[PDB]
């Protein structure tokens, strides 16, 4: 299934399997914020990309409630992945965490819940 | 700002620890669904969330939420309204409303480091 | 509601979509700093937010955030006021602020699904 | 020593770098009125692993918390959270606490330290 932001922000799609997915992307120029480094919504952007085909594997789902804590700043040029797992899979909800990775290091972690349509 | 751009938004207010910015959603920020994605949406409220604490000094997300109330197609106008919470000398909220045509799209919750 | 009684909580309001629960931080709610203990804030924000959010039906809680923003000590007085920030069919948010003496100390943001 | 805690029955497991295991047991004070585990009794729970852990480190404090629930409890269900570090820089810290019960995630806790 096309996901025209995912492919405007030039993020890949990897692996897809049963409750998981890893996307992967690279930092460009215009994903900068003016200090340089990649904006907060890029890597959000990256990481509930990931969410949003795991979770889908499911079912229609929809993002509900989404937290992204930031440990790391990126730079243009820099390669990057996230791969989101299930941690909860109900009925009507589902909830998945997503690691940001680049370079071997977690630039972020992303906590997802999904309403299950 | 490079993403904001990229993504069309447009800085509309800008006042001690505020910020407002607007923005459009076009067809390359839909999702798997056709609908606005919430990447998109936390971009926006994101957006907002930067400005607002940077008015402050410079400083550094540590964690945000996001939750989504209501779906939205191409053409949609859409507006993030970043409104500081708390301050403190190390650290910084901000809630910011995601809004269209008079109704709540979104809601954020957003900390910062203050560097 | 036992666990309210347990932390001797009182409601002090309770409208459609809305409620206020107090209390006061006592010897047996301090954390091992000799501060009111994050969960003793927390539950007073959730049980505001369960008692809001169950006016309007059945509804069991998916997610919370807490953001921490002033530590207090033993007998402060303290209150959680809760107001709805969205309601769909299905699912219902929350804003709940934890004041003690004028300073905002918490923010608590909740979404639940409604039964 | 930890008040709170104690008066919600909680026993500290294990301790170490980065790391804590509390437990406990849901009893007829920790339900909600629809008889099953409140809300708060559960985030207490792991809200305590992720101070101990967090503290391990020198004095810190917690900014942001999120709580997922995922499964309810009955009184008598026994109950214990592990937390573990997940980011540690200078200024904050980050750890995941997952709360479980006879082997399944009732639910899943994440937070974030400033460190003093
Ligand atoms: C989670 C969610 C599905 C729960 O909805 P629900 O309780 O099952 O059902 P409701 O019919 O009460 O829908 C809630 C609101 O969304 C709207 N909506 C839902 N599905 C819609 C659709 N397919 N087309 C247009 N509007 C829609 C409703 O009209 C209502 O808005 P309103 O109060 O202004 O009338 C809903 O809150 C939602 O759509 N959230 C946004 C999800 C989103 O866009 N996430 C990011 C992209 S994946
Ligand atoms: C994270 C935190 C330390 C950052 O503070 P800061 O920006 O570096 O500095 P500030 O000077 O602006 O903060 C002043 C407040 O913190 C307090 N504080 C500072 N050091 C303290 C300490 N060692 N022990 C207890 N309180 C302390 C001040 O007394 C004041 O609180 P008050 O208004 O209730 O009297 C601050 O936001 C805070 O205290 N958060 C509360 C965290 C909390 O209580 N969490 C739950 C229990 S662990
Ligand atoms: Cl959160």
């Amino acid at each position: 299934m096309r996901d025209p932001f995912m492919e405007a922000l030039g993020l890949k799609v990897l692996h897809l399997a049963p409750g998981e997915a890893v996307v992967a992307g690279e930092v460009r120029a215009d994903h900068l914020n003016l200090h340089g480094t990649a904006h907060g919504g890029f890597l959000y952007a990256l990481a509930d990309s990931a969410f949003a085909l795991a979770s889908n594997t499911r079912g229609p789902a929809v993002a509900l409630s989404c937290r992204m804590d930031y440990f790391r700043p990126l730079g243009a040029g820099a390669r990057v992945e996230a791969r989101a797992v299930e941690v909860n899979l109900s009925r009507r909800t589902a909830t998945y965490r997503v690691e940001v990775v680049s370079e071997g290091k977690l630039v972020a972690l992303f906590t997802g819940t999904v309403f299950r349509l």
